[PDB]
């Protein structure tokens, strides 16, 4: 049932969810995968249709930027990703998973539910800032608004994007800095949690939500503990220009690397 499924998704973690889907059905969304496999390669916008998404609403029943993605896939992937998560559970930079098999039509379909992810992923931010198109940029306005970078009336300005006719735009982009820097830090934690847990895999941007949590272990093969290896060639390099467009390291010139402390002399 469309309500029993939602109540199961809520699970132990007490939350109130509004289904962005339609009656326990997959929600088709247009994202910015950074993909490479036998057939397709590149950093493009694909159309993902294997994730039933619910949005959490806090007290006052206001929708907030925290979702419950419920990706459903085959049983072998279910087992493999459950074991990989169990190995990587203890890290703080890993979105809290919840694995459960549910009655849908005629068989127990296994759903793995990522809890409290942001709407977009770091790949979406990188793509929006790297493939800018002034006439069609709705996934950049939404990111800039939902994280209080600007006021949603900044976009009524005639040139809210020009770097030469509106230098103040930089001050807006810099308001993402402390949201990017943290992400970087969390990667260095997640990478460590792999190196210690002996897991070999490729870190792609489209798996890290804007908070920083990493939530996909589909192609993570495991090896002898303590001898894992994260591959971050295509993560730090695609994310590279955003570290100076949004001045991500500007918090390193404050004593104790705190944005409230005074400057280092
Ligand atoms: C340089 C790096 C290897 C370093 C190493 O320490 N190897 C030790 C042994 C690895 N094992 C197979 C045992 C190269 C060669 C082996 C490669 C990965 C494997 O295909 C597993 C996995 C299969 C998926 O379908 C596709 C992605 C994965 C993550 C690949 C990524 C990357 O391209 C690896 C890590
Ligand atoms: N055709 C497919 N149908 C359903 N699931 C797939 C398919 N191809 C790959 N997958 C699984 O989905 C993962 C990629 O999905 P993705 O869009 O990244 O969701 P997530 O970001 O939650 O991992 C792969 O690691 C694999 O386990
Ligand atoms: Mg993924």
């Amino acid at each position: 049932d469309a309500q029993s499924f939602l109540n199961r998704v809520c699970g132990v973690s007490a939350a109130r969810l509004t289904p962005c889907g339609t009656g326990t059905s997959t929600d088709v969304v247009y994202r910015a995968f950074d993909i490479y496999n036998d057939k397709v390669a590149g950093f493009a916008k694909f159309l993902k249709t294997n994730c039933c998404r619910f949005q959490e609403k806090d007290e006052d029943d206001n929708l907030i930027d925290s979702y419950f993605v419920v990706k459903r896939h085959t049983f072998s992937n279910y087992q493999h990703e459950e074991t990989i998560y169990n190995l990587l559970k203890d890290c703080p930079a890993v979105a809290k998973h919840d694995f459960f098999k549910f009655r849908i039509d005629g068989d127990m379909v296994p759903h793995i539910s990522r809890q409290r992810l942001t709407k977009y992923t770091m790949a979406d931010l990188v793509y929006a800032l790297r493939h800018f198109d002034e006439g069609n940029c709705d996934t950049l306005k939404e990111i800039l608004v939902t994280y209080n970078c600007c006021d949603d009336d900044y976009f009524n300005k005639k040139d809210w994007y020009d770097f030469v006719e509106n230098p103040d735009i930089l001050r807006v982009y810099a308001n993402l800095g402390e949201r990017v820097r943290q992400a970087l830090l969390k990667t260095v934690q997640f990478c460590d949690a792999m190196r210690n847990a002996g897991i070999v895999g490729v870190l792609t941007l489209d798996n890290q939500d804007l908070n920083g949590n990493w939530y996909d272990f589909g192609d993570f093969i495991q090896t002898t503990p303590g001898s894992g290896v994260p591959v971050v060639d295509s993560y730090y390099s695609l994310l590279m220009p955003i570290l100076t467009l949004t001045r991500a390291l500007t918090a390193e010139s404050h004593v104790d690397t705190d944005l409230t402390k005074p400057y280092i002399k």
